[PDB]
């Protein structure tokens, strides 16, 4: 912690803050992979 809130905030920006970055970065890669699906579908179709 309750008293931490202060120092906790800092950790929140990193942990919680860095969390959002991970979700975005991870999604970025997922999007790239999905590109292959379409490419294959186009080549297999087409």
């Amino acid at each position: 912690g309750v008293i931490d809130t202060s120092a906790v905030e800092s950790a929140i920006t990193d942990g919680q803050g860095d969390m959002k970055a991970i979700g975005g970065y991870i999604v970025g890669a997922l999007v790239i992979l999905a590109v292959a699906g379409l490419i294959y579908s186009m080549l297999r179709k087409a």
